[PDB]
């Protein structure tokens, strides 16, 4: 909003990535995974959506610093994940060289601006940029061989008595997802508020733990075909599910490359969808809308009224939530009691992505930002294949960019995300 606050923002997001790719050439040119970039692909992309949304006003007609033909081996919906590492990308050096002239004229642009000047864009890719560090992440826990990163910072312990548990969302109408002025950074497909009709439910106080995973997975749940859908129980023979990725057969985990015992009260992690929807199905449960994950969220019964965040209008912190990527991991269930939303679900905010059953769907009204093609290519049946929704953030996500009314999507078999499960129930 203050340009100050703008250029600290784009400043704190750079400072990530350039920590994300210190490291030696050959590590930013490794391809990890071939569902993942190699990091250098990633660095030079951050800076040439910055430029085309701040300095070519999101006209690619308009020249770069990069010849056209060079700045297309960043563009995505060209280029399939596998194929990057053999790309005739620019070298790291060259990247950060790139990123480094693009953002000065960036700072500079953004202190010339008019008083009172539209200043979405500017936000916009703030969360572009996050969003890749995470992508970043993605890749480096992928990573095979001896750690790069740290085991990562101090989190809050757990507490008895959330575990398994739910809460009562009653039913009703509520505003479904927010407007510019309420949120001017709210990214399109969060857009406009809206009125819709929830009838009653219930949603997990805390999400599923890796203890109760492992229960699932003694009791024979991916073994027995009755828990699944048509397609899940198809991709699970096919890829061979048996467990969480990054779950060892001796009981431990690999996260970043350290090998540690599972902690029993931590939220699953690195689960598909269709992972989530047949232990929801095995527990007697199943998983929530996008809509009722929201509701449960936001919304304030006692009052008639959204908030900001679960708790309340203050600014996330330490206190509150698991966010902002230092951990390298989500927190015990019920470590943040006073980050309650005020039906009294936990950590709706940070830890783990949470999958929904559903697609991406405009809400009506809806209206593309400057980048048009950021959210309209993935609504269900635009021809971009089958996604699922996923709410409220992960360890990884940087508070700066996440509201209750923000939506992630991907395809249902990937699971390297950061992704973990709540479940849902009805109420007769
Ligand atoms: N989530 C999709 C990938 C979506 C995607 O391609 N995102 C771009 C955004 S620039 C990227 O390559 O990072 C998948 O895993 O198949
Ligand atoms: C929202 N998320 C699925 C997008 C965000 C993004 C990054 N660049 C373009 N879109 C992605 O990772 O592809
Ligand atoms: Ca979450
Ligand atoms: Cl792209
Ligand atoms: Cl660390
Ligand atoms: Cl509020
Ligand atoms: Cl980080
Ligand atoms: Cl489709
Ligand atoms: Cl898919
Ligand atoms: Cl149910
Ligand atoms: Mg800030
Ligand atoms: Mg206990
Ligand atoms: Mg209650
Ligand atoms: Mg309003
Ligand atoms: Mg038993
Ligand atoms: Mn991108």
């Amino acid at each position: 909003p203050h340009r100050a606050e703008l250029a600290r923002q784009l400043i704190d997001a750079r400072n990530r990535t350039l920590r994300l790719v210190d490291f030696d050439d050959a590590e930013l040119r490794r391809q990890y995974d071939p569902l993942m970039s190699p990091l250098v692909w990633d660095l030079a992309h951050i800076g040439q959506q910055e430029e085309l949304w701040l300095l070519r006003g999101g006209d690619p007609r308009r020249p770069g610093l990069l010849e056209p033909a060079v700045e297309q081996l960043y563009d995505a919906f060209v280029h399939p994940r596998a194929s990057r590492v053999h790309l005739p990308l620019l070298s790291p050096a060259q990247a950060r060289r790139f990123c480094a002239t693009v953002r000065s004229a960036v700072l500079d642009a953004l202190d010339r601006l008019p008083e009172d000047a539209d200043t979405f864009a500017f936000g916009m890719v703030v969360s572009h940029e996050h969003q890749h560090d995470e992508t970043m992440l993605q890749a480096l826990n992928l990573r095979s061989g001896e750690p790069l990163l740290g085991s990562g910072t101090a989190l809050p312990p757990g507490r008895p008595g959330v575990a398994g548990t739910s809460v009562l969302v009653p039913g009703g109408p509520f505003v479904l997802g927010v407007d510019l002025a309420d949120e001017p950074y709210a990214l399109d497909n969060e857009r406009p508020a809206h009125v819709v009709d929830v009838p009653a439910f219930r949603i997990g106080r805390v999400p599923v733990t890796n203890a109760e995973w492992r229960a699932f997975i003694d009791d024979g749940g991916y073994r027995q075909r009755r828990w699944w859908s048509d397609a899940g129980w198809a991709y699970r023979c096919e890829a061979g599910l048996t467990a969480p990725q990054f779950w060892n057969p001796d009981g431990t985990r690999t996260r970043f490359g350290h090998v540690e015992d599972i902690p029993p009260d931590e939220p699953v992690q690195h689960v598909t969808y269709f992972e989530a929807e047949a232990y929801a199905a095995w527990a007697g449960a199943r998983l929530p809308t996008e809509i009722e994950w929201e509701k449960a969220c936001a919304w304030d019964p006692a009052t008639g009224r959204r908030r900001r965040y679960p708790w309340g209008d203050a600014a996330p912190t330490a206190a509150l939530a698991n966010l902002g990527g230092d951990a390298l991991r989500p927190a015990p269930v019920g470590a943040y009691p006073a980050g309650a939303s005020a039906c009294g679900a936990e950590q709706m905010l940070g830890d783990v992505w949470e999958w929904t059953s559903s697609p991406l769907r405009p809400w009506p009204g809806f209206t593309p930002m400057i980048y048009q093609r950021y959210s309209q290519p993935f609504f269900e049946g635009a021809g971009s294949g089958d996604y699922r929704v996923l709410r409220g953030g992960s360890w990884a996500v940087a508070a700066d960019i996440l509201r209750p009314s923000f939506r992630n999507w991907d395809h249902p078999i990937r699971r390297q995300i950061f992704a973990g499960v709540r479940l849902a129930w009805d109420v007769d």
